[PDB]
DNA sequence: ACTTACGGAAGG
DNA sequence: CCTTCGTAAGT
């Protein structure tokens, strides 16, 4: 319940949203060259007295006039000018959080006569050096710039605009300026060439040798292995049943018609039965002799099909390899599976994890090879204990982030740049010298990640205007202040999907506006955790930020079928951005089900409290072999104890898909001597406004998926689906951890409520691993 | 320390 | 027009 401790930059950005806020036209000079069409190229000109030059900006009438950064000028004797659009900040995803003097370069350009220019706008390109050591100089320069801008605005003088980033709504973010590709004055525009290449890579182009084509840039050819959409050849938490994956085919022939492709076919284990898909590798295929003639537009990508001997030695949980293996033959007519009677042949960053929790993000990030987890901050004792247990080489501060930040800023001597409450200062002054000597200092942290609390942004929160929820939503400012003070090379933020829509997006827009103020490149997206190898409907919003000299990571490619449409962020002007595709209509791998996740764990009764057990059966599914590994000790296979009435209700729920409280008979039970009603009073009382409370007192489906992991699985909770598919009990701690992708060797601390809170709060380790892989690729790109 | 009671907006 | 996805008050 502490007000966030912030630097003055973040405090100034958020303002009131912070609780603790404190006609003559003539060429100038000679020519310098000619275009490919023999047109002289000039660099300087005069248009009615005002001066136009390559690298400046010009104005066109449109309501505010449009601004165009001049790329080149040339001459019919008609004077011409090519310019790239400079979008204003208010017309971007920033909205009302943008400055009135900042312009963003876009990939849209136009050619216009010099007579159409309304005037010349004072325009500069801003490129400040990056580093924590330039913060004070940047602060002084920004104060001077603000004073000059206010002075000019008082006297009604023309505005002076600056540009430091390029706005990509198609890539969804703000990237670094290609300073070497703009203002060349050579008759060649990079955006024009990019547009031409994008237009070219869209049509059907049969190759010269009549053996392949160029669908969407991909160069398919005969004997290649391709993906085909399965359509071209429900209850709560069970919407993935009936969803099929990509049909893997071999390009056999190019049948002339403007042509068609004749392909063979491969069968997956799930095409035989659901029991065969359970006990089978996710990358297994069956040879068949069925050929289909398809249009060339039905192909969805390329893959490799090997034998079991030539499969890659490295095995990862989040599978990013488009490699399958074929060993058996599926007879379509008989339905049998027989044997086969042309297949295929340093950067670790010192990391600070704020709001660490039990270490779900840190585990995946450091498993990918990009994070060190050198420092962690987590103010809850059980979660900090779990983090220390799972990352023994990490320095964990079990303290408020607003106190750790105050201690860090006070250690560095920047007490005048800290906006903190008296309580934060008093608690920071009460830190022993041992902890104040191991605190991180700016220049030692190259990566800051972590997810601030989402309980104030979640749509479940009925009371999101209370003091507690308003304080929880204020932890964004402390995270941004950590990023501003330390200035790491990379920055990662995770929150709920509703974080981008909360308060009309004003919290989201004010976040990017902060990161852009520090001089970052910011990109945003929304990812579904169930498309990366878990049986869970978990939609999370991610924000990547990088220094101007670094490369922004790409988004991981989902490889599992999941019944979730495209998750779009609304930018502005009716535009939307989807970070990744939707795998509902096809993906390389089949969805993970509940039985694949928790099918092999031994049965336990209600209220089991044995924290140490032994595995009874061996792993069967592909998930169980990957989630257990070499673990021989079963930990935290314990479930919460239900009272007599709740246990009585649980035993009367049928063990069939779609079962919930609607199947409870209407009768009076006697427990003690108390007489109660079997059906809870609150469920039919407000069922009309809550979709009938579907899923409450509901069992999981063996072929479905787990619902969203909450910090307190209850029978009568907004989720509801917490009962075992076959056992009269709630899901154990270990089962809820497996549903989140946690390896069986992971440890949790506290009582059962603390462990459940730890699991329900954590980022799925597979998603963190995928993000870390993308970050590793970005780091190697530099 | 548990158990019950339960609003409304963003996307489709 | 369904389909998602935690905090307070009462024992
Ligand atoms: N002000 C604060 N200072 C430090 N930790 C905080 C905090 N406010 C909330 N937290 C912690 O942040 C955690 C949620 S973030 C979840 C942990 C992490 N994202 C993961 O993937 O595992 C909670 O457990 C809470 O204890
Ligand atoms: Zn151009």
């Amino acid at each position: 319940a502490m007000q966030a401790t912030t630097t003055r930059l973040v405090n100034r950005i958020w303002g009131e949203f912070y609780s603790n806020y404190s006609r003559e036209i003539k060429w100038d000079g000679e020519s310098l060259g000619k275009t490919s069409a023999g047109e002289p190229l000039y660099q300087q000109a005069l248009v009615g007295g005002e001066m136009v030059a390559v690298g400046g900006a010009v104005t066109l009438e449109v309501e505010m006039p449009a601004i165009y950064f001049v790329e080149y000028m040339f001459e019919d004797h008609c004077k011409m000018l090519h310019g790239r659009f400079l979008q204003r900040g208010s017309m971007t995803v920033l909205g009302n959080a943008a400055n009135e003097r900042e312009l963003f370069l876009t990939n849209e350009c136009m050619t216009t006569q010099l007579k159409d220019i309304k005037g010349v706008a004072s325009f500069e390109i801003r490129s400040r050096p990056w580093g924590h050591q330039y913060r004070k100089k940047n602060i002084t320069a920004d104060k001077l710039d603000w004073a000059r801008a206010l002075e000019r605005k008082v006297k009604d003088l023309p505005t002076e605009y600056y540009c430091k980033s390029l706005y990509s709504p198609e890539r969804g973010g703000f990237f670094s300026l290609p300073l070497s590709d703009i203002g060349r004055s050579s008759g060649f525009c990079t955006s024009c060439k990019i547009r031409e290449d994008e237009e070219k890579r869209s049509t059907i182009k049969l190759n010269v040798s009549k053996t392949g084509f160029f669908i969407n840039g991909i160069e398919y050819s005969v004997e290649d292995f391709v993906y085909v959409n399965p359509d071209s050849i429900s209850f709560k938490s069970g919407r993935n049943i009936g969803l099929r994956a990509y049909v893997v085919c071999q390009l056999l022939e190019i049948v002339p018609k403007s042509f068609d492709v004749k392909v063979r076919r491969f069968y997956r284990p799930e095409d035989v039965s659901a029991e065969k898909a359970y006990a089978s590798d996710i990358q297994e295929l069956y040879f068949s002799q069925d050929t289909v003639v398809l249009p060339p537009g039905a192909l969805e990508g390329k893959c490799e099909v090997r034998k079991k001997s030539d499969m890659p030695l490295s095995r990862e949980y989040p599978i990013s390899d488009h490699i399958f293996f074929c060993d058996l033959f599926f007879d379509t007519s008989k339905g049998s599976l027989k044997q086969l009677p042309k297949f295929s042949t340093e950067i670790r960053l010192a990391t600070l994890d704020i709001f660490a929790g039990c270490g779900g993000l840190s585990h995946g990030l450091k498993k990918a090879g990009v994070s060190d987890a050198k420092w962690a901050i987590e103010y809850e004792e059980p979660a900090g204990q779990a983090f220390k247990q799972n990352h023994p080489e990490s320095t964990v501060f079990v303290d408020n982030c607003n106190v750790i930040l105050r201690a860090i800023m006070e250690k560095g001597g920047d007490q005048d740049d800290c906006v903190s409450t008296t309580e934060a200062n008093e608690l920071a002054a009460k830190l022993t010298e041992e902890q104040k000597s191991t605190l991180p200092l700016p220049g030692q942290v190259d990566f800051i990640n972590g997810g601030p609390p989402c309980q104030g942004f979640s749509g479940m929160n009925r009371f999101n205007q209370s003091s507690w929820s308003k304080v929880q939503c204020e932890m964004i400012l402390a995270f941004l202040s950590f990023a501003d003070y330390f200035r790491p090379r990379y920055f990662l933020l995770e929150n709920v999907r509703t974080f981008v829509s909360f308060n009309k997006g004003q919290t989201f827009q004010l976040t990017l506006a902060s990161l852009l103020e520090m001089g970052y490149q910011v990109r945003f997206g929304i990812l579904e955790a169930g498309a990366y190898g878990v049986s869970q409907s978990r939609k999370r919003a991610f924000i990547w930020a990088a220094a101007p000299e670094e490369v922004l990571p790409e988004w991981p490619e989902p490889m599992h079928v999941f019944g979730v449409p495209k998750l779009k962020i609304s930018l502005s002007q009716g535009l939307h951005y989807a970070a990744v595709r939707s795998t509902a209509l096809g993906a390389p791998f089949r969805p993970i089900t509940v039985r694949d996740t928790i099918g092999d764990l031994p049965s336990v009764e209600n209220g089991d409290s044995r924290t140490n057990k032994e595995y009874k059966e061996v792993a069967v599914s592909w998930f169980q072999k990957e989630i257990r590994g070499n673990t021989i000790a079963l930990t935290d296979h314990i479930c919460k104890a239900m009272n007599e009435l709740n246990l009585i209700r649980c035993k009367l729920i049928p063990t069939r898909p779609g079962a919930d409280w609607h199947d409870l008979p209407k009768r009076k039970v006697t427990l003690d001597g108390r007489v109660e009603e079997m059906i809870p009073f609150c469920l039919p009382n407000t069922a009309e406004r809550h979709n009938g409370w579907k899923g409450l007192y509901g069992r999981l489906d063996w072929q479905g998926n787990f619902p969203t992991s909450v910090t307190d699985p209850q029978p009568m909770g907004k989720v509801g689906m917490c009962f075992h598919p076959e056992q009269h009990r709630i899901l154990t701690v270990r089962e809820c951890a497996r549903s989140q992708g946690f390896p069986d060797s992971y440890e949790f601390a506290g009582n059962i409520n603390h462990k459940h809170r730890q699991i329900g709060n954590a980022v799925p380790p597979p998603l963190a691993f995928a993000l870390g892989r993308k970050l590793k690729e970005a780091l190697h790109l530099k």
